[PDB]
């Protein structure tokens, strides 16, 4: 099916494709799509996977055609899975795109190696093919505030649109509510993703759309201290046909705090147990419902919607119309402004204060919107990825997780709890008579991998939870040694605050070093002396040996905090290569960056 014909038969001149893995780019495209209306135009948003972009050459057949791309970048500057077909096409095609008018807004994070590689490539590639750029590439940075980057871009975009096409700003619910009163409890979604009763009746293959319900066999606290809670879980995937390797990620679909959900109901004065359905008013769309329907409000707010994350500007704007108090409405209304005091208050009152929806309704009492509209505005609750801490060579039937619970106090005087980590923390291991706890998950393949050759040495840097994939790495290297194969050096550079507060897998690691599996265990305690001692410090001290391994062909792996750690560790490695390779700093940078392309300097960082 040609998206161009689709556009002709539905009267649309604007099409916004989205490359998204966790919904953000998708939401951004939907917002741009709805925006067309204010300019006498008609837009639609679309998943490029459900189409064939070769059809872009046929875009000129629509008067005033305009295509916009909202694209997120993932692993190693690669495209999202739903944009992979698009990517591959752009790399092999040489079609003349003269007459095609486009604009690209890339979603990225500058703490990653290839910043907005996807957006940059699409934008650069369409021009090469002859397309005409209607407005500059947008560089959204989720390390700063993607939302602000977006509204800033959006504003300038439409102005360019008005200018080039000669249109003007002439100066709405997407769904409609249907309360299912006579429904059979059996036809109601209870939190499953995908087909109805998929949880109750499990059948492979399990993926993001059909998550497996494993049994939590273990859930134990890893840290000795008590300042934080670091836990180690083991999920039994027996009978799932699911495969994985150390380095892969497990994604989980969490549930919101029952208490938080109950408070939202109460403050909105709404029976959360009412079953209902929200139907897309756009008869032509694929997205019939914002989430599985019919379903009760409670279920929606617990399994399908994001109620903890600080709301984006469009959500605060719509809500404004439900605040009777004058000063309270003024406050919410301005929060959507491009800049000025409106932008300042947003960043301050919403973002920095980290106010979730309930905190907003509490700190703006006059706000009393209907629960069904909110359900339409809120983002879908996303799964959380964790680096499997087990090797499929040793635990083929189990998936291990190592995580730190997220809990902190806000400026707003409240106590925020991380969705997936507090949820995971409360999962009770299977009991002699226990109750299977539901931990909806699926595996996500990655490029993070042990060397093809067991003889190849490995340098692993993972402070804090970043130690996660390495537990599996060391598990496998031991297994290999037990298999009688020759195994090169296996060094781990771990780090934490204090040896009595949060040293993870202390016993397991020490035993591995005694068995000979873990060649070297080097740990940096950042808080046992006035000055901070980090992993990069230990790396420098060992500059001599590391350079030898590096020059010999060893593989480097960095996992954990991307914001600072990754940056410091890479800088030290530049240092090591420059000083001992005798080359210039900029040559060392070239050098290290080339190891990445050879797959010998792998990264698994997050924030
Ligand atoms: C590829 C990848 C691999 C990962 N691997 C692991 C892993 O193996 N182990 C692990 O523990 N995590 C890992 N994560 C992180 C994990 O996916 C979750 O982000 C993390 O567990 C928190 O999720 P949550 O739902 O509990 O918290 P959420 O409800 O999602 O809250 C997270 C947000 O809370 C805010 N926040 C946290 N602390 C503060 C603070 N003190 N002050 C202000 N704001 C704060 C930040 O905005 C943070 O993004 C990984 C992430 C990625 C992307
Ligand atoms: O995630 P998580 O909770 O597992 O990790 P985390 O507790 O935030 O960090 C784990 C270890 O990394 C240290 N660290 C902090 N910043 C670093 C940096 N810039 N470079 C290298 N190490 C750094 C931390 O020290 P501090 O906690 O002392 O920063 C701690 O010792
Ligand atoms: C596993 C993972 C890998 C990422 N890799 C990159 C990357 O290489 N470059 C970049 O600029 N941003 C990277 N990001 C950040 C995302 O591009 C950014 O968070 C984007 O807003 C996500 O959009 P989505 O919700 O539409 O998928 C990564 C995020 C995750 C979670």
């Amino acid at each position: 099916s040609s998206f161009v014909e689709k556009m002709k038969k539905t009267g649309r001149n604007i099409i916004v494709f989205y490359g998204s893995q966790t919904g953000t780019a998708e939401e951004f495209a939907n917002r741009l799509s709805k925006d067309a209306h204010r300019y006498g135009m008609r837009g639609m948003s679309a998943d490029p996977e459900e189409y064939d972009l070769a059809d872009l050459s046929s875009l000129p057949e629509i008067d005033n055609a305009l295509v916009v791309f909202c694209m997120a970048t993932y692993g190693e500057g690669d495209p999202t899975d739903n944009a992979q077909d698009f990517y591959d096409w752009l790399q092999e095609t040489d079609v003349d795109l003269s007459g095609v008018k486009f604009a690209v807004f890339g979603l990225g994070n500058k703490t990653y190696e290839h910043f907005n590689a996807m957006g940059k490539y699409v934008d650069k590639r369409l021009e090469q093919l002859g397309a005409q750029r209607i407005f500059e590439l947008g560089l959204g940075d989720d390390d700063g505030n993607l939302e602000e980057d977006f509204i800033t871009w959006r504003e300038q975009f439409w102005l360019a649109v008005c200018e080039h096409f000669g249109v003007e700003a002439t100066g709405i619910r997407q769904y409609e509510l249907v309360v299912h009163t006579d429904i059979d409890a059996a036809k109601v979604y209870m939190g499953e993703m995908g087909r109805l009763k998929s949880y109750e009746n499990q059948k492979p293959p399990f993926d993001a759309k059909n998550p497996f319900l494993p049994a939590v066999t273990t859930n134990r606290k890893l840290n000795q201290g008590t300042e934080r809670h670091l836990m180690h879980l083991e999920l039994d995937i027996s009978d799932s046909k699911i495969r994985y390797e150390s380095g892969d990620h497990v994604a989980v679909y969490p549930a919101n705090d029952s208490a938080l959900v109950n408070q939202l109901g109460k403050i909105l004065g709404a029976d959360l147990d009412v079953v209902m359905s929200l139907n897309n008013l756009d008869e032509e769309s694929n997205k019939k419902h914002p989430f599985p329907c019919p379903t009760s409000y409670r279920t929606a707010l617990t399994y399908y919607l994001d109620i903890t994350n600080p709301p984006r500007t469009n959500v605060l704007y719509e809500l404004a119309q439900y605040a009777s108090e004058p000063s309270e409405q003024e406050l919410l209304r301005k929060m959507a402004s491009s800049s000025g005091e409106g932008k300042e208050l947003y960043l301050s009152w919403v973002v920095e204060a980290r106010r979730h929806i309930l905190a907003i309704l509490q700190d703006c009492p006059s706000l009393r919107p209907p629960i069904d509209h909110l359900c339409e505005l809120l983002p879908r609750l996303q799964a959380r990825y964790y680096s499997i801490a087990s090797s499929s060579k040793v635990h083929p039937n189990s998936v291990h997780i190592c995580a730190v619970v997220v809990e902190y106090e806000t400026k707003a005087g409240r106590i925020n709890k991380g969705v997936a980590t507090n949820w995971l923390r409360a999962k009770e291991p299977v009991g002699e008579n226990g109750g299977r706890a539901l931990v909806p998950m699926f595996v996500r393949k990655s490029q993070f991998r042990l060397p093809f050759k067991a003889t190849t040495p490995v340098i692993m840097v993972g402070p804090g939870t970043g130690v996660a994939p390495f537990i599996g790495f060391i598990q496998e290297r031991a297994w290999l040694r037990q298999q009688g194969k020759e195994v090169g050096e296996t060094l781990l550079y771990y780090g934490c605050r204090r040896s009595d507060e949060d040293y993870l897998y202390r016993e397991e690691l020490a035993q591995f070093h005694r068995d000979g599996a873990l060649t070297q265990l080097n740990v940096a305690f950042s808080r046992e002396q006035s000055h901070k001692v980090y992993v990069q410090h230990l790396l420098k001290q060992d500059r001599e040996h590391l350079w030898k391994l590096i020059e010999g062909g060893a593989h480097i792996y960095v996992c954990g905090d991307a914001r600072n750690m990754a940056r410091d560790v890479q800088n030290t490695f530049y240092d090591i290569v420059a000083e001992l390779g005798a080359m210039e700093h900029a040559q060392a940078v070239d050098y290290i960056k080339k190891l990445m392309t050879k797959g010998r300097y792998s990264l698994d960082v997050w924030s």
